[PDB]
């Protein structure tokens, strides 16, 4: 709608970054997209995608939620924080597949993440699963260790704003997972504590927001990726899919996360005055 599109460009004009935006209202037939012709590094956003595959392999009996996974502290990556590698002690411990799922979705855990990649058959297995949802504009080629070894592979774990809209589309509607896998994914993706001043930064207190953040490192004053994608519950319990991906930014963290919040707040508000038209 060409009334909402205006306030977005006042939020993004003059801002030293490439900002891709996706909004899909509850009565819109298509998402409104800004810069849909660029490839946006995902960072930990695709941990949402992986959770869909891993739980879809759970739905089809390929895996089991509390199937245990063995964990050697030596053989895992360690640069990132990993709330897992803080909770457990000793040189070796076992963690169920369910537990690696919640760690990887809410706490954006990169070790729990890669084990989920071993269990499912590696990066291209996710890639194929993304073709499987109907999403053509996305590529997933590498895992968190390969991301930590080379900081430009992140650009190859990319997605478009139309693609962000399709994954969020298939997660909102509960048509791709069992009622229990869906209810669990939402749960891990609503009770997250990550990125409170992104999509939630300017929304009323207590708004349920199911979302997954993604953030990159800062090199020479540029941040490759500062992303938050999720689903926002309107006052009437209807869905609003908002994703904001700020690419290659010469701005601050406040500026980067504020753009996300302002975009979400404009979309949140607009939907609130859209039962008029």
């Amino acid at each position: 709608s060409p009334l909402l599109k205006e306030q977005i460009e006042t939020i993004v004009t003059g801002k030293k970054a490439t900002v891709g935006v996706a909004v899909w209202g509850p009565d819109d037939l298509e998402p409104l997209l800004l810069n849909p012709f660029e490839k946006f590094p995902m960072q930990s956003v695709f941990k949402l995608h992986l959770a869909m595959l891993v739980l879809h392999q759970v739905d089809q009996g390929k895996l089991d939620l509390n199937q245990s996974v063995t964990v050697n502290r030596a053989a895992v990556l360690q640069n990132t924080w990993s709330p897992m590698m803080k909770d457990h002690q000793g040189d070796e411990f076992t963690v169920a597949v369910q537990q690696l799922l919640q760690y990887s979705v809410s706490h954006s855990d990169n070790v729990a993440c890669d084990l989920l990649f071993e269990l499912v058959g590696g990066p291209q297995a996710l890639h194929a699963y993304i073709q499987s949802l109907g999403v053509k504009e996305a590529a997933v080629v590498a895992n968190e260790a390969q991301m930590h070894a080379d900081d430009q592979v992140q650009y190859q774990n990319w997605t478009s704003m139309k693609a962000a809209a399709q994954v969020l589309q298939k997660f909102e509607q509960k048509k791709q997972l069992s009622e229990t896998s869906q209810a669990l994914l939402w749960k891990w993706m609503v009770e997250t504590t990550t990125g409170p001043q992104r999509l939630k930064g300017l929304l009323p207190a207590g708004t349920i927001v199911a979302h997954k953040t993604g953030t990159s490192g800062v090199r020479a004053g540029k941040t490759a990726a500062t992303n938050d994608a999720g689903v926002i519950m309107l006052p009437d319990g209807r869905p609003l899919l908002v994703a904001v991906f700020v690419k290659d930014s010469a701005e601050s963290e406040r500026t980067n996360e504020a753009i996300i919040a302002q975009v979400a707040q404009a979309a949140y508000q607009f939907e609130l005055k859209k039962l008029s038209a």
